[PDB]
RNA sequence: AUUGAAAGUUUUUUUUUUUUUUUUUUUUUUUUUUUUUUUUUUUUUUUU
Protein backbone atom coordinates (compact mmCIF):
# COMPACT_ATOMS: atom_id res chain seq x y z
CA UNK A 1 0.00 0.00 0.00
CA UNK A 2 1.36 3.66 -1.23
CA UNK A 3 1.09 6.94 1.29
CA UNK A 4 1.64 9.99 0.16
CA UNK A 5 2.43 13.39 2.73
CA UNK A 6 2.29 16.52 1.40
CA UNK A 7 4.51 17.70 3.75
CA UNK A 8 5.76 21.74 1.82
CA UNK A 9 7.46 22.63 5.24
CA UNK A 10 10.54 22.56 7.48
CA UNK A 11 10.61 19.53 9.15
CA UNK A 12 13.57 17.50 11.66
CA UNK A 13 15.54 14.39 10.59
CA UNK A 14 17.93 12.04 12.56
CA UNK A 15 19.52 14.43 14.76
CA UNK A 16 23.31 14.29 16.12
CA UNK A 17 23.46 15.90 19.15
CA UNK A 18 26.23 18.52 19.45
CA UNK A 19 26.79 19.27 23.36
CA UNK A 20 23.77 20.79 22.79
CA UNK A 21 23.40 21.55 19.59
CA UNK A 22 21.17 19.29 16.99
CA UNK A 23 22.05 18.67 13.65
CA UNK A 24 20.68 17.01 10.33
CA UNK A 25 22.34 13.57 9.50
CA UNK A 26 19.81 11.76 6.89
CA UNK A 27 18.92 13.89 3.84
CA UNK A 28 16.13 11.49 3.95
CA UNK A 29 13.12 10.02 6.50
CA UNK A 30 13.73 7.20 8.36
CA UNK A 31 11.36 4.34 8.55
CA UNK A 32 11.73 4.02 12.07
CA UNK A 33 10.95 7.81 13.13
CA UNK A 34 7.90 7.92 10.82
CA UNK A 35 6.17 4.52 12.24
CA UNK A 36 7.23 6.21 15.87
CA UNK A 37 4.87 9.26 14.73
CA UNK A 38 2.23 7.19 12.98
CA UNK A 39 2.00 4.69 16.11
CA UNK A 40 1.60 7.98 18.24
CA UNK A 41 -1.32 8.80 16.54
CA UNK A 42 -2.91 5.96 16.90
CA UNK A 43 -2.26 6.18 20.18
CA UNK A 44 -3.36 9.57 20.51
CA UNK A 45 -6.77 8.55 18.68
CA UNK A 46 -7.39 5.44 20.74
CA UNK A 47 -4.17 4.17 22.61
CA UNK A 48 -4.23 0.34 21.60
CA UNK A 49 -1.19 0.11 19.42
CA UNK A 50 0.36 -2.71 17.09
CA UNK A 51 3.28 -4.06 16.76
CA UNK A 52 2.90 -6.01 13.38
CA UNK A 53 2.94 -2.73 11.58
CA UNK A 54 5.39 -2.05 8.79
CA UNK A 55 6.23 0.95 6.88
CA UNK A 56 8.96 1.46 4.44
CA UNK A 57 10.78 5.09 4.93
CA UNK A 58 9.56 7.69 3.27
CA UNK A 59 11.75 9.78 0.51
CA UNK A 60 10.67 13.14 -1.66
CA UNK A 61 8.35 12.15 -4.57
CA UNK A 62 10.42 11.24 -7.82
CA UNK A 63 13.45 9.98 -5.26
CA UNK A 64 15.51 6.81 -4.20
CA UNK A 65 18.10 6.04 -2.76
CA UNK A 66 21.47 5.00 -5.14
CA UNK A 67 22.72 1.47 -5.54
CA UNK A 68 26.16 0.17 -6.85
CA UNK A 69 24.71 -0.43 -10.96
CA UNK A 70 23.17 3.69 -10.92
CA UNK A 71 27.00 5.26 -10.66
CA UNK A 72 27.15 9.30 -11.30
CA UNK A 73 29.02 9.72 -15.08
CA UNK A 74 31.03 12.24 -13.57
CA UNK A 75 33.43 12.03 -10.73
CA UNK A 76 32.04 15.27 -8.81
CA UNK A 77 28.76 15.93 -10.79
CA UNK A 78 25.25 14.56 -9.75
CA UNK A 79 23.92 12.97 -13.08
CA UNK A 80 23.20 9.21 -12.51
CA UNK A 81 22.72 6.41 -15.28
CA UNK A 82 22.00 3.01 -15.91
CA UNK A 83 20.32 0.59 -18.31
CA UNK A 84 16.95 -0.10 -18.94
CA UNK A 85 15.32 -3.34 -17.11
CA UNK A 86 19.39 -3.67 -15.59
CA UNK A 87 18.57 -6.26 -13.00
CA UNK A 88 17.00 -8.15 -14.99
CA UNK A 89 20.06 -7.82 -17.89
CA UNK A 90 21.61 -8.02 -15.16
CA UNK A 91 21.18 -11.06 -12.25
CA UNK A 92 20.11 -14.07 -14.78
CA UNK A 93 24.05 -15.38 -15.63
CA UNK A 94 24.33 -15.26 -11.36
CA UNK A 95 22.64 -18.21 -12.11
CA UNK A 96 25.18 -19.45 -14.19
CA UNK A 97 28.90 -19.61 -12.79
CA UNK A 98 29.50 -16.01 -14.17
CA UNK A 99 32.61 -14.36 -12.51
CA UNK A 100 31.34 -11.54 -10.47
CA UNK A 101 34.47 -9.20 -10.84
CA UNK A 102 33.53 -9.66 -14.66
CA UNK A 103 29.41 -8.80 -13.75
CA UNK A 104 30.20 -5.66 -12.14
CA UNK A 105 32.26 -4.09 -15.13
CA UNK A 106 31.03 -0.87 -14.87
CA UNK A 107 32.98 0.46 -17.89
CA UNK A 108 30.37 0.38 -20.42
CA UNK A 109 32.03 3.40 -22.42
CA UNK A 110 35.40 5.27 -21.88
CA UNK A 111 36.40 7.21 -18.76
CA UNK A 112 34.10 4.98 -16.79
CA UNK A 113 31.79 5.98 -13.74
CA UNK A 114 32.31 6.09 -9.54
CA UNK A 115 29.23 5.26 -7.94
CA UNK A 116 27.84 6.04 -4.67
CA UNK A 117 25.51 3.76 -2.76
CA UNK A 118 22.87 5.03 -0.92
CA UNK A 119 22.17 8.52 -2.30
CA UNK A 120 18.81 10.55 -3.07
CA UNK A 121 18.50 10.14 -6.84
CA UNK A 122 15.16 11.72 -8.71
CA UNK A 123 14.50 10.43 -12.35
CA UNK A 124 15.04 12.45 -15.04
CA UNK A 125 14.62 11.30 -18.55
CA UNK A 126 14.47 8.14 -21.20
CA UNK A 127 17.50 9.20 -22.96
CA UNK A 128 17.57 5.71 -24.83
CA UNK A 129 18.62 2.39 -22.94
CA UNK A 130 20.96 4.61 -20.42
CA UNK A 131 18.48 6.69 -18.22
CA UNK A 132 19.15 10.14 -16.56
CA UNK A 133 19.05 10.77 -13.29
CA UNK A 134 19.95 13.70 -10.68
CA UNK A 135 20.75 13.72 -7.39
CA UNK A 136 18.69 15.14 -5.15
CA UNK A 137 19.38 18.27 -2.65
CA UNK A 138 16.86 19.63 -0.17
CA UNK A 139 16.99 23.10 1.86
CA UNK A 140 17.79 23.38 5.33
CA UNK A 141 17.80 26.15 7.95
CA UNK A 142 18.62 26.70 11.54
CA UNK A 143 16.85 27.25 14.27
CA UNK A 144 18.25 28.39 17.54
CA UNK A 145 16.55 29.72 20.80
CA UNK A 146 17.23 31.04 23.85
CA UNK A 147 16.05 29.67 27.74
CA UNK A 148 14.89 32.00 30.03
CA UNK A 149 12.58 32.01 33.08
CA UNK A 150 13.18 38.14 31.22
CA UNK A 151 17.50 36.68 31.35
CA UNK A 152 19.24 34.38 29.30
CA UNK A 153 20.37 30.96 30.98
CA UNK A 154 21.09 28.59 28.27
CA UNK A 155 21.09 28.00 24.79
CA UNK A 156 19.89 25.64 22.10
CA UNK A 157 19.86 25.25 18.32
CA UNK A 158 17.96 23.44 15.79
CA UNK A 159 18.14 22.20 12.36
CA UNK A 160 15.29 21.77 10.30
CA UNK A 161 14.63 20.39 6.58
CA UNK A 162 12.59 21.27 3.80
CA UNK A 163 10.75 18.65 1.72
CA UNK A 164 8.29 18.28 -1.13
CA UNK A 165 5.64 15.66 -1.20
CA UNK A 166 6.91 12.24 0.54
CA UNK A 167 5.96 8.63 -0.37
CA UNK A 168 6.19 5.53 1.38
CA UNK A 169 4.76 1.75 1.66
CA UNK A 170 3.68 0.69 4.56
CA UNK A 171 1.21 -2.55 6.10
CA UNK A 172 -2.46 -2.64 4.96
CA UNK A 173 -4.30 -1.95 7.91
CA UNK A 174 -7.11 0.43 8.59
CA UNK A 175 -4.50 2.35 10.73
CA UNK A 176 -3.48 4.75 7.69
CA UNK A 177 -7.41 4.95 6.99
CA UNK A 178 -7.76 6.51 10.93
CA UNK A 179 -4.45 8.19 10.89
CA UNK A 180 -4.78 11.51 8.33
CA UNK A 181 -1.67 13.73 9.74
CA UNK A 182 0.85 13.18 11.78
CA UNK A 183 3.58 15.16 14.03
CA UNK A 184 7.60 13.71 12.90
CA UNK A 185 10.69 15.05 13.91
CA UNK A 186 12.89 15.40 17.29
CA UNK A 187 10.56 17.91 18.65
CA UNK A 188 7.07 17.06 17.82
CA UNK A 189 5.37 19.49 20.44
CA UNK A 190 7.53 22.32 18.94
CA UNK A 191 8.75 22.87 15.43
CA UNK A 192 6.38 21.24 13.00
CA UNK A 193 4.70 23.58 10.17
CA UNK A 194 2.57 21.23 8.52
CA UNK A 195 2.51 17.19 8.14
CA UNK A 196 -0.12 15.13 6.51
CA UNK A 197 -0.83 11.47 5.54
CA UNK A 198 -2.93 10.63 2.17
CA UNK A 199 -3.61 7.21 1.48
CA UNK A 200 -3.25 6.01 -2.29
CA UNK A 201 -3.48 3.22 -4.51
CA UNK A 202 -2.82 -0.22 -3.10
CA UNK A 203 0.67 -1.45 -3.76
CA UNK A 204 1.49 -4.92 -4.73
CA UNK A 205 4.98 -5.90 -4.68
CA UNK A 206 6.61 -9.81 -4.11
CA UNK A 207 9.35 -10.63 -1.93
CA UNK A 208 11.37 -14.18 -3.45
CA UNK A 209 14.22 -15.61 -4.28
CA UNK A 210 16.95 -13.74 -6.54
CA UNK A 211 18.38 -9.84 -6.52
CA UNK A 212 16.89 -7.89 -4.42
CA UNK A 213 17.11 -3.89 -3.95
CA UNK A 214 17.13 -3.24 -0.38
CA UNK A 215 15.28 -0.21 0.41
CA UNK A 216 15.46 0.00 3.88
CA UNK A 217 19.08 -0.87 6.15
CA UNK A 218 18.66 -4.96 5.97
CA UNK A 219 20.36 -7.12 7.92
CA UNK A 220 21.05 -10.59 7.32
CA UNK A 221 20.92 -12.21 10.52
CA UNK A 222 20.95 -10.85 14.46
CA UNK A 223 21.25 -12.99 17.53
CA UNK A 224 21.72 -15.71 15.58
CA UNK A 225 18.46 -15.39 14.01
CA UNK A 226 18.96 -16.18 10.06
CA UNK A 227 17.26 -14.41 7.92
CA UNK A 228 18.42 -14.91 4.63
CA UNK A 229 21.58 -16.03 3.03
CA UNK A 230 22.87 -13.53 -0.27
CA UNK A 231 25.69 -15.30 -2.81
CA UNK A 232 27.11 -11.64 -3.12
CA UNK A 233 26.19 -8.22 -0.94
CA UNK A 234 27.23 -4.98 -2.90
CA UNK A 235 26.38 -1.76 -0.74
CA UNK A 236 28.24 -0.32 2.50
CA UNK A 237 27.87 -0.67 6.30
CA UNK A 238 25.12 1.80 8.14
CA UNK A 239 24.60 1.66 11.56
CA UNK A 240 20.81 1.41 13.49
CA UNK A 241 19.49 3.49 16.53
CA UNK A 242 16.07 2.43 16.76
CA UNK A 243 13.15 0.42 18.76
CA UNK A 244 11.47 -2.88 18.85
CA UNK A 245 9.12 -4.82 21.43
CA UNK A 246 10.21 -8.19 22.87
CA UNK A 247 6.96 -8.59 24.51
CA UNK A 248 8.64 -8.92 27.59
CA UNK A 249 10.48 -5.99 29.50
CA UNK A 250 12.89 -3.65 27.94
CA UNK A 251 12.75 -3.67 24.35
CA UNK A 252 14.00 -0.06 22.99
CA UNK A 253 17.25 1.34 21.58
CA UNK A 254 18.62 -2.01 20.07
CA UNK A 255 21.68 -0.36 18.27
CA UNK A 256 23.55 -3.19 15.99
CA UNK A 257 25.13 -2.08 12.93
CA UNK A 258 23.72 -3.17 9.26
CA UNK A 259 23.78 -2.71 5.49
CA UNK A 260 23.33 0.86 4.48
CA UNK A 261 20.33 1.61 2.49
CA UNK A 262 20.02 1.11 -1.26
CA UNK A 263 22.62 -1.60 -0.97
CA UNK A 264 22.18 -4.65 -3.67
CA UNK A 265 22.29 -8.15 -2.50
CA UNK A 266 21.79 -11.33 -4.19
CA UNK A 267 19.73 -13.74 -1.75
CA UNK A 268 18.44 -17.29 -2.64
CA UNK A 269 16.73 -18.05 0.26
CA UNK A 270 14.87 -16.85 2.95
CA UNK A 271 13.54 -17.73 6.39
CA UNK A 272 9.98 -18.08 8.17
CA UNK A 273 11.22 -15.91 11.27
CA UNK A 274 9.36 -12.93 13.16
CA UNK A 275 9.94 -10.48 10.03
CA UNK A 276 12.16 -7.03 10.91
CA UNK A 277 9.75 -5.07 8.78
CA UNK A 278 7.73 -3.82 11.53
CA UNK A 279 11.82 -3.03 12.82
CA UNK A 280 11.72 -0.60 10.40
CA UNK A 281 14.85 -3.05 8.47
CA UNK A 282 14.07 -5.55 5.80
CA UNK A 283 12.26 -3.63 2.88
CA UNK A 284 13.94 -5.28 0.17
CA UNK A 285 12.32 -5.75 -3.54
CA UNK A 286 12.63 -7.13 -6.86
CA UNK A 287 12.69 -4.30 -9.58
CA UNK A 288 13.41 -3.56 -12.89
CA UNK A 289 15.10 -0.66 -12.40
CA UNK A 290 14.62 2.41 -10.51
CA UNK A 291 11.39 3.46 -12.51
CA UNK A 292 9.71 0.88 -10.13
CA UNK A 293 8.42 3.86 -8.71
CA UNK A 294 5.79 3.87 -11.42
C1' A B 1 3.82 6.67 21.64
C1' U B 2 9.71 9.36 16.50
C1' U B 3 16.84 7.08 19.56
C1' G B 4 13.74 11.69 22.68
C1' A B 5 12.61 15.06 26.12
C1' A B 6 12.34 20.80 27.46
C1' A B 7 13.75 25.26 26.98
C1' G B 8 10.65 33.03 23.83
C1' U B 9 17.08 34.61 20.50
C1' U B 10 15.42 37.14 24.77
C1' U B 11 16.85 40.90 27.21
C1' U B 12 18.98 46.70 27.50
C1' U B 13 19.97 51.71 24.24
C1' U B 14 14.91 58.42 22.49
C1' U B 15 18.06 59.16 15.26
C1' U B 16 19.85 63.44 18.91
C1' U B 17 22.88 68.20 18.52
C1' U B 18 24.75 72.65 15.49
C1' U B 19 21.45 76.69 11.44
C1' U B 20 16.60 83.53 11.77
C1' U B 21 14.76 82.01 3.91
C1' U B 22 18.30 86.27 4.84
C1' U B 23 20.58 91.33 2.17
C1' U B 24 19.58 94.78 -1.48
C1' U B 25 14.36 97.37 -4.48
C1' U B 26 10.95 105.43 -2.97
C1' U B 27 3.98 102.55 -7.20
C1' U B 28 6.71 107.33 -9.96
C1' U B 29 7.24 109.96 -15.13
C1' U B 30 4.11 113.43 -17.75
C1' U B 31 -1.27 116.81 -18.06
C1' U B 32 -2.94 125.09 -16.32
C1' U B 33 -10.29 123.07 -13.95
C1' U B 34 -10.87 126.38 -18.98
C1' U B 35 -14.49 127.97 -22.62
C1' U B 36 -18.38 130.83 -24.92
C1' U B 37 -22.59 134.98 -21.41
C1' U B 38 -22.79 143.53 -21.21
C1' U B 39 -26.23 142.96 -14.02
C1' U B 40 -29.76 144.36 -18.90
C1' U B 41 -35.17 146.36 -20.05
C1' U B 42 -39.73 149.15 -18.32
C1' U B 43 -40.68 154.57 -14.92
C1' U B 44 -41.35 162.83 -17.06
C1' U B 45 -39.13 164.85 -9.20
C1' U B 46 -43.42 165.44 -9.27
C1' U B 47 -50.60 168.54 -8.17
C1' U B 48 -56.04 171.51 -5.33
Amino acid sequence: ILIKLKVKGYITTQMRRIRNYYFSITNYIPSTTLRGAILAEYYNQTGKIDENFYVSPAYPIKTAPAHYFSPAKERKGDEFIEVKRILEKKEKEFEANKPIEEIMKLEIDGKHPKPKIGSLITYEGETDKENKYREFSSKSIIQMHVAIDSYKGMLFAYEYKEFDEMWAIASDSEVIDTVKRIKIGRGKNRGNKVVDVEKVREVSLDQSKGLLYCLSPCIGSLFGKTFFKAKYIIGDKSIYSGWFTVDSFSGQKPVFETLREGSLVYVESFSNEKSLMPAGLNFMLRISDLSSIL
